[PDB]
Formats: structure tokens, C-alpha cells, sequence
């Protein structure tokens, strides 16, 4: 409800439109991605980011952007480059960093 919450909710809504399949909508579990929890130490996803906005855990755009980058970096580390997840992570990271610099 704070100004920062309002702005981050705006960014998050526009970012989620760039992931229409919801590959980033909720945590990647091992049942979806074998061995994921043994490769990725600090998982992140849009659903957790929403939860953190609501809990007022972000105090700046820079902190929100860092979680967004973590989410996309995780996908590029776990997934090979020829996969849809690696490619989407690269594409939305660019979109989001452009959007949060405007
Ligand atoms: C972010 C990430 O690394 C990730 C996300 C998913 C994922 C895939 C689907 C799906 O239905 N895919 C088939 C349509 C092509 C649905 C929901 C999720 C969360 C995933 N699956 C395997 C390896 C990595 N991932």
C-alpha cells in the first residue's frame, strides 16, 4: 500500500505479462525440474516476489530488481542454452531491466 509497494506491484504485473506460460509464476520444484534443489541454492519466482511485496520486504526498486535477476540467473544456470527456459530468462531479464530504468 506504500508508494514502493504500489510501484513494485506495477512492475510485477507488467513483468508477468512477459511470461504467459507461467514458467516463472511459482517455485520450480524437483518434480518439475529433476535435481533442481541440489543445483540452485536461492530459488526465486514471481509468486514469492508478490509475497515479498505484500509483506513489505522490498524497500527499494534495486532490491526488487535483484530478486528478479536472481530468478532469471537461476534459470540460466540450471537450464542449458537451447532450452525455452534459458531463452525466456534472457529475454525477460532484458525487458525488466529496460522497464525499471525508464
Ligand atoms: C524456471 C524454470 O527453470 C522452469 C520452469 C518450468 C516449468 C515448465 C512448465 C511446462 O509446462 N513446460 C512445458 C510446456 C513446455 C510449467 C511450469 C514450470 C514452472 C521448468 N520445467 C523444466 C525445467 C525448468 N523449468
Amino acid at each position: 500500500s506504500t508508494p514502493i509497494q504500489q510501484l513494485l506491484e506495477h512492475f510485477l504485473r507488467q513483468l508477468q505479462r512477459k511470461d504467459p506460460h507461467g514458467f516463472f509464476a511459482f517455485p520450480v520444484t524437483d518434480a518439475i525440474a529433476p535435481g533442481y534443489s541440489m543445483i540452485i541454492k536461492h530459488p526465486m519466482d514471481f509468486g514469492t516476489m508478490k509475497d515479498k511485496i505484500v509483506a513489505n520486504e522490498y524497500k527499494s526498486v534495486t532490491e526488487f530488481k535483484a530478486d528478479f535477476k536472481l530468478m532469471c540467473d537461476n534459470a540460466m544456470t540450471y537450464n542449458r542454452p537451447d532450452t525455452v527456459y534459458y531463452k525466456l530468462a534472457k529475454k525477460i531479464l532484458h525487458a525488466g531491466f529496460k522497464m525499471m530504468s525508464k
